[PDB]
């Protein structure tokens, strides 16, 4: 089984993927993850990250640049991915494609319903041949530019709403992880 978690930065992501491992585990099941960007592996993640702070020219003022980056640091994982899906019961990615279709739409002032969205799908889905997962876990917090952080927060909600890319289940802060693991469960 293959989950991405998502959400904000600071929502809190990292702490969700460890408890649900536990809780995965505590039910018998083997779990491995993995976490996109991967900053230190990935040329096109770097230059990406690089880029939103300002080096590589004119490249963070286009949205669909950086979103082709975040794209091709993932579809690097491809094989990483279906080999730790034979590997493993469950395979949890901190952040996965939505990444992509939130953050993009959100800075274009777009719905989940808009062409960035659509655009990501064709692109890593279809082109790149990335395996959609089977749920997408939306961590939605209070608080973590902060109107475009609240924007992603919000079109993140939307994505979930719509099943963009299958199913979601959006959860909180509190959540319980070992009813959370129940239910993700085939
Ligand atoms: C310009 C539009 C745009 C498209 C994007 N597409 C992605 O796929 C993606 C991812 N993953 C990110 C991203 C990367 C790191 C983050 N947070 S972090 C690890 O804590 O630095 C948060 C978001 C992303 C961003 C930031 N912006
Ligand atoms: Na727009």
């Amino acid at each position: 089984m293959l989950i991405a978690i998502e959400g904000v930065d600071g929502a809190g992501k990292r702490t969700l993927v460890e408890k649900l491992s536990g809780a995965f585990r505590a039910a018998g099941r083997s779990v491995a993850t993995l976490a996109f960007p991967r900053y230190g592996q990935s040329v096109a993640a770097d230059i990406a990250a690089e880029a939103l702070h300002g080096e590589h020219g004119d490249l963070a003022s286009s949205v669909y640049a950086m979103a082709t980056l975040f794209a091709l640091d993932r579809a690097g994982a491809v094989h990483t991915i279906q080999g730790l899906c034979r590997g493993y019961d469950v395979v949890i990615l901190d952040r996965y494609v939505a990444s992509n279709a939130a953050y993009s739409a959100a800075r274009l002032h777009e719905n989940a319903a808009g062409k960035a969205a659509a655009w990501v799908q064709r692109i890593e889905f279809a082109r790149l041949g990335l395996p959609k997962p089977d749920w997408q876990v939306l961590l939605a917090v209070s608080a973590e530019d902060a109107e475009l952080q609240q924007r992603t927060g919000a079109v993140y909600a939307e994505l979930a709403a719509q099943g963009w890319g299958g199913r979601w289940l959006v959860v909180g802060a509190d959540v319980d992880p070992g009813r959370l693991a129940a239910t993700l469960a085939p």
